[PDB]
C-alpha cells in the first residue's frame, strides 16, 4: 500500500472508554445498550472518566474507527490519511496523539471556539453505553481542505471514503472530493449514515450518488433510503441491486453496493447481480465502522470482494470482542 | 383575547434575504429552483447582489420563527407572541431584531461572540425558490441563555410552546426543561417532526421529549419516515396520525393530538382513538404558515376545525407570495 493510498473524512470524536460499576451509571441516569446525546448533566462525567486511572482514549467517529481498522489490517505505515475538525483542547491533543499511535496520518481542522467532540463509553460486561457530544466535529469547512498541505492528501489518495453523515456538515468537501476523483480515476466511497432526512440532506445525497464508485450500508440505512425515494420494495437484495444502479457520473464505469444484516449475511451488488455471504465467526458498538475498515484494507491491496467481505467480518468480530473499537497489536487474517 | 407572551416559540433564526431573481442570475451562481442547499459560508458578491435588487425584503426567518409570525399577524394583538434563538453580532442580526419588531413579536435572541448570524438567500421566480442557507449562529443557541431570569420569564408568561424537533440537534437541554415545565405547570407542549431523525443519538434525544408533547405537527413524508425508524409497518397516514397520538404520555397529560399534512389531499388530525380528516379549501415553504395559523386558533380557545381552516388560509396567502410575508391584516372567519 503506498503513501497516503486511502483517506477518509468525517466527524472525529474522542472515545473516552472505561470499565464501569452501577454507581457511575446510576449516578448519570444512562442505561446500558443505548446511545445519547451528551446534555449539561453529562458533561462533568467526562472530567470523571479522565480522573480514572485504567482509561483507554481512542482517535473515534465513524469514518475514523474504519481508517485506523484500515490502517491496523494493513500494517504498512504511511498507507492511510484522516482529516476532520477538532478544538484548541486537551482532548484535541489526546486525539491527535492516538491517531499517531494507530498510525494514521491526521490532518485535522482546529475550530477556535468549539471544544473537540468526545463519547463516553461506558463498558460492563459486552455492553456499552455511548453518551457524545458532538461539538467541533460539525464545524469542518472546505478552507481547511484547499490548503496546499491538506489538498496533498487527496492528490496522493487512490481510495477517499466519506460517510454520508458529512453531507450536513461540510458538502462543499464532499462534492469537490467526490468530482476530483471522477476526473482523476480515484475510487470515492460513502455510506448511507445520516443524522436525519431533510430537503438540504436529499439534495445534497442525490448530487453525491453519481459520483460513489462503491456505497456501503446496514439493512435500516438501505430500507429507509429505499422508502425516501419512492422505492416500494423492503427486500435488502434488491434494494442493494438498486443502489448499485442509480445513476452514474462522467468517468465512472460501476457501482458495487455492500449492505450489512447483523448477523444475516452481508449482501454485494456488482454488474447488475446480487452475490450474498454468511458471515463466519472467530472461536466463540463499532463493528459496522470495523467491516468498512477490514474492507477498505484489502480494497487498497487490489483483492476480490469476498476477500473484503471475509476481512470485514474478522475486523467486526475483533473489535465486537474488545472495549470500544480497539484491536490487538497485529492482525491474523488470510 | 390573547394575553401578552402567550405563545413562545424557539428555534435555529435565520435572515432570509428574499428577491425575484432572473435565467441570468441562477446561471450565473449555478443555482437551481425547487432545490434546498446548505452553503458553509457566506457567498459575499451574490449577498450583494441580492441587497442591490430592487424588490429585496429582509425577513427573520427559520421554520419555528416563520410560524411564530404567522401566528402573531393572524392573532393581530399586540405582545401576543414571544421567540428566542441564536444570532451574530452583525448587520444581519440587527436587521433580524429589526424584522421580528416590524412582526410584531417579543424576540429575545441569544447573541454568539464569534458566530455570524444565520442567512438563507431565497431566490424567487414564477411560483418556485431555491434556499442557499448559512445556518452559523442558529446552531449556537445555549440553554445558560434560557435560564436568565428575563427570558426563562417568556416561558412563565407562555399557555402555548412550540418547538420543532430539528432545534434537538442545537438544545436539548432547553428543550426538555421547557417541555418538563410545560406538564408541570399545565401549559401547551408542541412540537413537529421535521428533520426525522435515522442517528440513534437523535432518536433517543426525540423519544426523551415525545411523552410531553400535547401536539405534533407533521407532513405525510415526515410522518413515514418515522413510522419506518421506529418499526412501524403501516405506511397508511391517517393510521400512522392515529399511532402517533397513542405514543406514551409523561405525568401531567392526559391526551396528544396528531396533526400530518398531505399537500393537496387532507389534512389528518388523530385525536381521543379517532382520526378525523379535514380536504383543504383554496382561495379565488407552506408548512410553517399552516402551523402558524392553527397556532393562532388554538391560541384563542377555537375547535380544530378552525385551527385547520385558518392554517389552511395562512399557508394559502403565503404560498402566493415571495418568501414567508403577507398583506399587513388577515382575512379570516
Amino acid at each position: 500500500a503506498s503513501e497516503g493510498v486511502l483517506l477518509g473524512m468525517g466527524n472525529p470524536l474522542l472515545d473516552i472508554s472505561a470499565v464501569v460499576d452501577d454507581a457511575f451509571l446510576t449516578k448519570y441516569d444512562i442505561k446500558l445498550n443505548n446511545a445519547i446525546l451528551a446534555e449539561e448533566k453529562h458533561l462533568p462525567m467526562y472530567d470523571e472518566l479522565a480522573s480514572k486511572s485504567n482509561v483507554e482514549y481512542i482517535a473515534g467517529g465513524a469514518t475514523q474507527n474504519s481508517i485506523r481498522v484500515a490502517q491496523w489490517m494493513l500494517q504498512t505505515p504511511g498507507a492511510t490519511s484522516y482529516m476532520g475538525c477538532i478544538g484548541k483542547d486537551k482532548f484535541g491533543e489526546e486525539m491527535k496523539k492516538n491517531a499517531q499511535a494507530a498510525g494514521v496520518t491526521a490532518h485535522y481542522y482546529e475550530d477556535e471556539t468549539a471544544p473537540t467532540g468526545t463519547c463516553a463509553v461506558c463498558v460492563v460486561g459486552g455492553e456499552r453505553s455511548l453518551i457524545a457530544n458532538l461539538s467541533a466535529a460539525n464545524c469542518y469547512k472546505s478552507e481547511h481542505l484547499k490548503r496546499p498541505e491538506n489538498w496533498a492528501l487527496v492528490e496522493k489518495a487512490k481510495y477517499i471514503y466519506i460517510a454520508g453523515f458529512f453531507l450536513t456538515v461540510s458538502p462543499d468537501s464532499i462534492q469537490l472530493v467526490a468530482e476530483h476523483a471522477a476526473a482523476n480515476n480515484k475510487v470515492f466511497l460513502m455510506n448511507l449514515s445520516a443524522p436525519f432526512i431533510c430537503e438540504f440532506f436529499r439534495d445534497a445525497q442525490e448530487k453525491v450518488l453519481p459520483y460513489a464508485d462503491y456505497i456501503f450500508g446496514n439493512e435500516t440505512e438501505a430500507k429507509i433510503f429505499a422508502k425516501v425515494r419512492g422505492w416500494e420494495t423492503e427486500n435488502i437484495e434488491e434494494i442493494a441491486l438498486k443502489i448499485s444502479q442509480l445513476p452514474l457520473a462522467s468517468g465512472k464505469q460501476k457501482r458495487i453496493a455492500v449492505i450489512t444484516q447483523g448477523a444475516d449475511p452481508v449482501v454485494v451488488a456488482e454488474d447488475g447481480k446480487v452475490k450474498t455471504f454468511p458471515v463466519i465467526l472467530l472461536p466463540k458498538n463499532g463493528a459496522g465502522d470495523a467491516f468498512v475498515g477490514g474492507f477498505l484494507s484489502q480494497l487498497v491491496l487490489g483483492k476480490g470482494i469476498e476477500d473484503c467481505v471475509r476481512a470485514g467480518c474478522y475486523a467486526a468480530n475483533v473489535i465486537i470482542q474488545r472495549p470500544g473499537c480497539t484491536y490487538p497489536e497485529k492482525p491474523d487474517f488470510n
